[PDB]
DNA sequence: TAAAGGAGGAGGAGGAAT
DNA sequence: ATTCCTCCTCCTCCTTTA
């Protein structure tokens, strides 16, 4: 009957009380290897109960990423890592809208009481939706405040699509370079490959919060001085890889699995534009990743130190008005593939 | 054609009252 | 144990536009 923690500090978050330095982790879940699983907090009833059950009955750590970046992101994490001696990433992130968007405060209305953004999703606001707002705020420009019925209109639209003020009565949606900056990714991390503006948003919505993830993975730097061998499933745009990079942890081996070709080239770009010492191997479909080739890469590079990944949440997310069936869905059922692969690596690390 | 736009809620959290 | 109220969701799918 597990419920959501209030507040979502998990086992603790930087600059916030309620920190815990130890937990009673069951014997069966003891590594090696270390695994790290991420997914949406707000799921249909009985989802996290099933997920945790297959992951050795480990109680999930729910963390809202609002304690790291300016945008909210209520996520649940399951892992077998130590909690003690965690540290955060540098530089410190912009917590409030006032800090993240300095150039917006010249245009920001006094009647907009927001200091935090909502969740960065795959869909963004339209460039004609911002026109419908400007023509509705233009007549009342002479007076300090517009009518309440108009005021209710713009506010509801802003909170829905996460709009920011960039000009006189101009509320435009976020730009990809700003989304990357909020999530922790470097600017133009997803720009290359002739990627369309729409596809950049879809690959950014489905992504980690680097500042949050790296905070958890920070307990791996002193214990692995020589580096690590990572096996990332559903790697996307390399949320876990960017986290380790800024954590100053050497990455000997990275075996990534990604069905999307454009997402694969992003990681390859980040690998070459960083001049990484280690080696990158890229797989496509996770349903074709046989355990023969798994144990093949195992005996050559010497096992896997970390198995990080975040299963698809298309059937779990509340935004889905068509096919929100839970782990019974088409995309979200691939979580068991994570379990299968994770079961194979454990078999040899024993 | 490839890209942007628009139409379209259920479902719980988290309240602050009894 | 109650209400009643406000808010937020790693979104799918059809249509329009350049
Ligand atoms: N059958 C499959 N095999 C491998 N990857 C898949 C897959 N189905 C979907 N995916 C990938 O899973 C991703 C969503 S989950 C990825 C989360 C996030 N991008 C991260 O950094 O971890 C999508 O980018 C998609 O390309």
């Amino acid at each position: 009957p597990i419920r959501l923690p209030n507040p979502m500090i998990g086992f603790g978050v930087p600059n916030e009380p309620g920190l815990i330095t130890h937990r009673s982790l069951p014997e069966l879940a003891r590594g090696p290897p270390f695994f790290y699983y991420e997914n949406v907090a707000l799921t249909p009833k009985g989802v996290w109960e099933t997920i945790s059950r297959h992951l050795f009955e480990i109680p999930p750590e729910f963390v809202d990423s609002k304690y790291f970046c300016v945008a909210a992101r209520k996520r649940g994490y399951i892992h077998n890592l130590p909690i003690n001696n965690r540290f955060q990433i540098q530089p410190p992130p912009k917590y409030t809208i006032h800090d993240a968007f300095p150039l917006s405060k010249r245009w920001w209305p006094e009647w907009d009481k927001r200091t935090k953004l909502n969740c960065i999703l795959t869909c963004t606001g339209s460039a004609q939706l911002t026109n419908r707002i400007r023509v509705a705020l233009e007549p009342y420009n002479e007076e300090p405040e517009p009518p309440k019925h108009v005021q209710r209109y713009v506010i509801d639209q802003c909170k829905k699509w996460n709009l920011v003020w960039v000009g006189k009565n101009k509320a435009a949606p976020l730009e990809p370079d700003e989304m990357e900056s909020i999530l922790g990714f470097p600017k133009n991390h997803t720009r290359g490959g002739g990627m369309s503006r729409t596809e950049r948003f879809k690959s950014l919505g489905n992504s980690f919060q680097v500042d949050t993830v790296a905070y958890h993975l920070s307990v791996l730097k002193p214990i692995f001085p020589h580096g690590i061998n990572v096996l990332s499933l559903f790697t996307g745009i390399g949320g876990g890889e960017v986290a380790l990079h800024r954590l100053q942890i050497k990455m000997k081996l990275v075996v990534s699995v990604e069905i999307s070709k454009v997402n694969r080239n992003i990681l390859k770009d980040f690998w070459e534009q960083t001049n990484q010492t280690g080696e990158l191997i890229e797989f496509s479909d996770i349903q074709h990743l046989t355990n023969d080739t798994i144990e093949g890469l195992m005996e050559k590079y010497g096992g896997f130190d970390l198995v990080i990944g975040g299963s698809p949440c298309n059937n779990l997310a509340g935004g889905n008005r068509v096919s929100r069936v839970g782990l019974e869905g088409d995309q979200s059922s691939l979580f068991f593939e994570y379990c299968r692969i994770l079961e194979v690596v454990r078999a040899r690390m024993r």
